[PDB]
């Protein structure tokens, strides 16, 4: 039963999920003056061209698009990362209002949401056991800010009235993630964490540095959903995300000078 609200809401997990107050939590504050450009890192190689899109689905928490991971079809490689992983599926977390919504800031600077395309290391087989390893994820993580519209957002955008309560879901076949990239792939990397429950310490960070722009009219349908199943009363599903954790004993490193 865990939530975003007040009285199940990240503030609580740690009673559940005492991992909550680890060493590798995510998300946080990208400090830009503290990040080091890190000359080592090799070039990130994002392969979509093959991806396979099944359905989305309302988990009462976001709506995940998910993908065809029983093969090596649309794969995250290259950047801070070490052999091949495998995309699982991607979600978002935004606001209730454009000032709010992400997980990871910018010198404190929240955007109105944050995707997260979520992929796991092939070494390990599959995704459970994926998330039992320190390198086991690599979640790519896109800021969204509101201005002109994602073309390639919209059909996302249009199944939501689909999927509206939890448990929900709806064929989601022909999807090309590529259109929810921004033009750059300059970024910023560090070892951090699941950020829902379980909260595992299993993930490669990969932060892009351009936002993408949606309209306002795009954002706000994503907030007409429901965190509530069918038939019950009505909470509107926003301000799904945790807010910024501490940076401890870790070093965010950048890609770009
Ligand atoms: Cl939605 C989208 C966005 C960006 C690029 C896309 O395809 C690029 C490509 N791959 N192979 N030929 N063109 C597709
Ligand atoms: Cl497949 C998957 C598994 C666990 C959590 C997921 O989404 C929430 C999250 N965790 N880290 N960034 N977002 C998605
Ligand atoms: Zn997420």
């Amino acid at each position: 039963h865990w939530g975003y609200g007040k009285h199940n809401g990240p503030e609580h997990w740690h009673k559940d999920f005492p991992i909550a107050k680890g060493e590798r939590q995510s998300p946080v504050d990208i400090d830009t003056h503290t990040a080091k450009y890190d000359p080592s890192l090799k070039p990130l190689s994002v392969s979509y061209d093959q991806a396979t899109s099944l359905r989305i689905l309302n988990n009462g928490h976001a709506f995940n698009v998910e993908f065809d991971d029983s093969q090596d079809k649309a794969v995250l490689k290259g950047g801070p990362l070490d052999g091949t992983y495998r995309l699982i599926q991607f979600h978002f977390h935004w606001g209730s209002l454009d000032g709010q919504g992400s997980e990871h800031t910018v010198d404190k600077k929240k955007y109105a949401a944050e995707l997260h395309l979520v992929h796991w290391n092939t070494k390990y087989g599959d995704f459970g056991k994926a998330v039992q390893q320190p390198d086991g994820l690599a979640v790519l993580g896109i800021f969204l800010k509101v201005g002109s519209a994602k073309p390639g957002l919209q059909k996302v955008v249009d199944v939501l009235d689909s999927i509206k309560t939890k448990g929900k879901s709806a064929d989601f076949t022909n999807f090309d993630p590529r259109g929810l990239l921004p033009e750059s792939l300059d970024y910023w990397t560090y070892p951090g964490s699941l950020t829902t429950p379980p909260l595992l310490e299993c993930v490669t960070w990969i932060v892009l540095k351009e936002p993408i722009s949606v309209s306002s009219e795009q954002v706000l349908k994503f907030r007409k959903l429901n965190f509530n199943g069918e038939g019950e009363p009505e909470e509107l599903m926003v301000d799904n995300w945790r807010p910024a954790q501490p940076l401890k004993n870790r070093q965010i490193k950048a890609s770009f000078k």
